[PDB]
């Protein structure tokens, strides 16, 4: 069975056969669309039993040996058998290096909500599965941050810590991202710093962090190994590459005191590969401009600098029909890209990223038979219809390997004391 | 199963019980979401209705109607059920009381999951044109609609409902997609004069009689089809076509681009379904959201595509995409559209205002109706999406009835 997606700006039509290889559920039915629910309880992560694990292993191994053109080979049959007996005997199994690398690359490739997937094949996979302590985690993560940053010439990387066993010895990075600024709620109700991070900051402060209480404080890493209580580590500042935000025509923009970090590194998701759950798998790439300029600085629940940017642009801020928000938002985004480019720190505007994804997606349909894509997440958060993805019909379905959400660990962690 | 939707900017959570009543289908499954397909088969509606599937459709519609008027299971309810029941068993169709027609259309709008302007859904002005029999009559009704809805700029919502389908042979259809659209002409050198979305239509009109002015904003003629015959051309009296010249409140050169848009958005090619009956000609109208003209009409590549020249006149660095010159120009074009309409006292809403209105409307539907079907892919404006509150608003999309549905473009179907 085939399916069809059309681009309503170019009249290009692609044919999807890959959705037939889909297993996990969307959340939709024939009578409801959950297409815009943030986390459909299906997209989050309950430790596996041998009952369901071997078909998940087998399915993965088949995909793997297909990709290396060894499907039904002796190496393939023996590997099934090997994983077979290891599951019966130990109730889990271990991935080879080569399998883990394929796994992480394909988890990215299957991330339907990710616009930057054109680069998926060049992921740098750091195997941290020998790690046993939080200190060891801090060391692997520092090496990741140093390698990925690469003095501003960013490289995609992921570091993979030991998989879950019984869900009682989980490895977790309690930060949502490796590098993120603190948020402090004042008694007067205002917020100093990133309001998105108020909750995590207070955990850190309660865990013993001595908080500078500045407006752009990098948070400490809070790291949990083998299901033990998490421990605090300060990333060395020389490792945290930052870009001060200025505007190419507005000399007063620098005086807003804004800076942002260069390295987007998601650390709170779950990497699923052949039924195995890697509960700590920080991954990084490089920023699309709007993630900082539109969301970080201009969401109401974030730094919310729109007002003071518009204030200094002298705009009519009394009636919203003056589009003063839309105007300030564009300037702020112009400034993010200018600041980052001026310092040779890798970054991509949303026009470039979306054109690339269209090309990737077409290429994916040719050589793979489809490319799962979440239109709601792929369309940039500003200037939507002037990017080619807006007019692109997209099929959203769930392939494995996959990245999944998982509950914040502080909600689910039995404390040792 | 009693679902919930969250707003990630406000933490407001709403409980949706209304989806339980959903009758039609979404195009989605558990294995694949199609929330972004432009036209799933379900959103379209030969397919005559048998006497069978017609009475259930009527009963469900009549039941909610009598529920709405606090007379569920009452004398007149059962009688009306019985009455319509008998007319179907005999005529193989049935006719809607004026009040049911009005409730039917207001609710087709209330249920339109892709429409952000639904807060005004109950103030719809319904024009019963079911006595119409010819294209000239259709023309008369549409002229009356247009004048009533324009109201010297003080736009009022309206729908005009032509006779329902019978056997699909006697179809009323407005061949225009909107009652008022600018013309679109090819070129010897391959480019496009005017509006490229209307090039095939502007060609049909000429290839059927219309003598085109071949200007940049020529109002297209109405092409009306009654009872299934050849469609006829009619020129809307220009004095009924309220237009707004587009100037900017900061840039004197903006006037020089020589842009205008019409004030009346009036969709004419959809199909209104009420208790199982299919109204294949039901032109309806309201008032624009700014971005529909400025973002889509002006700046879409396959449309007027004026960003090139606007940015040139702004002296922006059009060398690299990373200057965001398209974005900068896009915001000014949309400031100009709003300023021009407002200055001319023609009704218009900006996308910040209308999305905020839609949040309150969601609030109200969840509080009094238990839900409000909504298509996030169409509710979020095509610019500045994430600084509008609908961006952070989860929405559940389901298909209620009565509804507006797409239908095939008549010039493929019509036995000419
Ligand atoms: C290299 C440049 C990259 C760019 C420009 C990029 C861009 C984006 C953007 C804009 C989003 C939407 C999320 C949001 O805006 O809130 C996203 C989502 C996502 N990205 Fe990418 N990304 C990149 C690399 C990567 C890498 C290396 C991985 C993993 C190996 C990855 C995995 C994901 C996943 C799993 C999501 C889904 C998040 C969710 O479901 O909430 N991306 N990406
Ligand atoms: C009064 C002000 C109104 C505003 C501001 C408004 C706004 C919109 C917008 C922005 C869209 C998205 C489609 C697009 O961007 O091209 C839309 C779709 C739609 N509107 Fe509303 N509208 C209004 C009145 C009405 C009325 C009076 C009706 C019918 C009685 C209606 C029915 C619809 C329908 C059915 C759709 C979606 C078509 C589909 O399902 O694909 N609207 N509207
Ligand atoms: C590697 C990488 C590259 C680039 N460019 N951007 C990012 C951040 C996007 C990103 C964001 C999230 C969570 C955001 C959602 C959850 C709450 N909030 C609304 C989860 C990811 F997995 C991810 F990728 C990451
Ligand atoms: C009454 C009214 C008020 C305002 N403001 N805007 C509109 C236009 C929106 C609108 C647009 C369409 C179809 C457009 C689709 C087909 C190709 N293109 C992507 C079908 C509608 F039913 C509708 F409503 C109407
Ligand atoms: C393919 C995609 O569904 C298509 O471009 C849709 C997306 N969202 C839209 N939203 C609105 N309001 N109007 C549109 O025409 C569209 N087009
Ligand atoms: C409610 C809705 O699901 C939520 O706001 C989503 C919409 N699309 C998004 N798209 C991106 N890229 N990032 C986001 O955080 C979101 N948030
Ligand atoms: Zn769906």
């Amino acid at each position: 069975r085939f399916l069809k997606v059309k681009n309503w700006e170019t009249d290009v039509v692609l044919t999807d056969t890959l959705h037939l290889k889909s297993t996990l559920e969307t959340g939709c039915t024939e009578h409801i669309c959950m297409g815009s629910i943030m986390l459909p309880s299906q997209h989050t992560r309950d430790v596996r039993t041998k009952d369901q694990l071997f078909p998940l292993a087998k399915e993965f191994l088949d995909q793997y040996y297909s990709s290396i053109k060894r499907f039904g080979s002796k190496a393939h049959m023996d590997r099934l058998e090997e994983v077979n007996k290891e599951i019966e005997s130990t109730s889990t199994y271990q991935l080879k290096d080569t399998e883990l690398i394929y796994g992480a690359k394909h988890a990215w490739r299957n991330a339907s909500r990710c616009v930057g997937r054109i680069q998926w094949s060049k992921l740098q996979v750091f195997d941290a599965r020998d790690c046993t302590t939080a200190h060891g985690m801090f060391n692997y993560i520092c090496n990741h941050v140093k390698y990925a940053t690469n003095k501003g010439n960013l490289r995609s990387a992921i570091t993979i810590f030991p998989q879950r066993t019984d869900g009682k010895h989980d490895f977790r990075v309690w930060n949502s991202q490796l590098i993120r600024y603190a948020g402090y709620k004042q008694p007067d109700g205002s917020t100093l710093g990133d309001p998105a991070n108020v909750q995590f900051t207070e955990i850190c402060i309660q865990q013993g962090w001595k908080a500078p209480r500045g407006r752009f404080d990098v948070l400490p890493l809070l790291l949990q190994a083998n299901g033990n209580d998490p421990e605090l580590f300060q990333i060395p500042p020389e490792l945290v590459l930052e870009v001060p935000i200025r505007h190419p025509k507005f000399d007063w923009f620098k005086d807003l005191g804004l800076k942002w970090y260069g390295l987007p590194a998601v650390s709170n998701m779950l990497l699923e590969i052949g039924g195995l759950e890697f509960s700590a798998c920080p991954f990084s790439g490089w920023y699309m401009g709007t993630e900082i300029g539109v969301r970080d600085y201009c969401d109401n629940s974030r730094y919310n600098i729109l007002e003071e940017v518009a204030k200094k642009m002298d705009l009519d801020m009394r009636k919203t029909s003056s589009l003063w928000k839309d105007q300030a938002l564009v300037e702020i985004n112009i400034a993010v890209l200018y600041s980052f480019q001026s310092d040779k720190v890798t970054i991509v505007d949303h026009h470039s990223a979306t054109e690339s994804f269209i090309k990737h997606m077409e290429n994916e349909y040719r050589c793979r038979g489809g490319c799962p894509a979440d239109w709601v997440w792929i369309v940039p958060p500003m200037s939507g219809s002037i990017t080619p993805v807006f007019h692109q019909e997209m099929l959203n379905y769930r392939l494995t390997p996959s990245f999944e959400y998982q509950p914040d660990p502080w909600n689910t962690h039995v404390w040792k004391g």
